[PDB]
DNA sequence: CCGACGACGCATCAGC
DNA sequence: GCTGATGCGG
DNA sequence: GTCGG
């Protein structure tokens, strides 16, 4: 319908983020492309698009130029720009952000081949991101996410059957494919007012059975790393996948699951509704708001449904949290 | 006109 | 060495 | 870049 327009706007977003270091412009172009991508008519003019929330004067002017000519002069130019195209490309390496990509290109390091020749100048995260560059850009089919979940839940229970672990993200909402695996972990002994090896024990067990293959970062409450399904003796091996594991206090765990299940638009709507019912919900807690807007103490939450009950919402299955 | 636009854990750097 | 800032990813 | 107080 409008794929030329939303492709144009996405590409402009990337250069704002990765080259100009203008994160809010990045998000403006992304929000514009989203609302256009949901529009169920083929756009005929910039004025037509400008009536949508998030499309302003300047993007309307760009849509007019694209509709009249089939391209955008500024985008054509920055595409052919060796310096800018190289900075934009190098941020596809996990661990290389706009600042690192700038530094590398400044000193003549422009391609993956150049990075491979300059391992010295890459930190540990960036080396992993380079090692799995192609794998990390592949999506994960749901059937593999199910096999990964099998392993995660089994090994967690093997460490301590009192752990609770939930794979969240779009997978939990039923998505047919995922970009990564997001695991939320808690244990009855870990509360907000309460051991600095609860997460370590679980990471270690997944390493011992050779599911987790690399570590990008690891502290007492957050692990970011790499995993891979076991290959079947003779079949081609599975791509390496990104997995995060977060340990959350038990009394904050279901607020955590709700939040990291999303979707992002659902979260906005749920918190909007919660505010107009006199509650403030964030990633950690739901708290009542007094008549002058002072937040009270966090309310007890022992399930996701508790959160819905507080705000007078019928329980919504993750499958039905698209918005 | 002009400020908001998410907050935060972990790795690493800058400064002392 | 320690403390705070920055980069980065989510 | 867009929105809105």
């Amino acid at each position: 319908l409008n794929g030329g327009i939303t492709d144009m706007l996405t590409e402009l977003a990337n250069f704002e983020k990765n080259v100009s270091q203008a994160i809010h412009k990045y998000n403006a172009y992304r929000k514009a492309a989203s609302v256009i991508a949901k529009y169920p008519h083929k756009i005929k003019s910039g004025a037509e698009a400008k009536k949508l929330p998030g499309v302003g004067t300047k993007i309307a002017e760009k849509i007019d130029e694209f509709l009249a000519t089939g391209k955008l002069r500024k985008l054509e130019k920055i595409r052919q720009d060796d310096t800018s195209s190289s900075i934009n490309f190098l941020t596809r390496v996990s661990g290389i952000g706009p600042s690192a990509a700038r530094k590398f290109v400044d000193e003549g390091i422009k391609t993956l081949e150049d990075l491979r020749k300059n391992e010295d100048k890459l930190n540990h995260h960036q080396r992993i991101g380079l090692k799995y560059f192609g794998d990390f850009e592949k999506r994960i089919p749901r059937e593999e996410m199910l096999q990964m979940q099998d392993i995660v839940l089994n090994e967690v229970k093997k460490v301590d059957s009192e752990y609770i672990a939930t794979v969240c993200g779009s997978f939990r909402r039923g998505a047919e494919s995922s970009g990564d695996m997001d695991v939320l972990l808690t244990h009855p002994s870990f509360t907000s007012e309460s051991q600095p090896k609860l997460l370590h024990q679980v990471v270690e067990q997944l390493q011992k059975v050779h599911f987790i293959t690399d570590t990008l970062s690891k502290g007492e409450t957050k692990f970011m790393g790499v995993c891979q399904l076991p290959s079947k003796n003779d079949e081609k091996e599975y791509p390496h996948r990104r997995i995060d594991i977060r340990l959350i206090p038990k009394d904050q765990y279901y607020c955590g699951v709700l939040y990291f299940t999303g979707s992002d638009i659902f979260n906005k709507n749920m918190r909007a509704h919660a505010l107009e019912k006199g509650f403030t919900i964030n990633e950690y807690t739901i708290r009542p708001l007094g008549v002058t807007g002072v937040a009270g103490e966090p309310l007890p939450v022992d399930s996701e449904k508790d959160i819905f009950d507080y705000i007078q919402w019928k329980y919504r299955e993750p499958k039905d949290r698209s918005e």
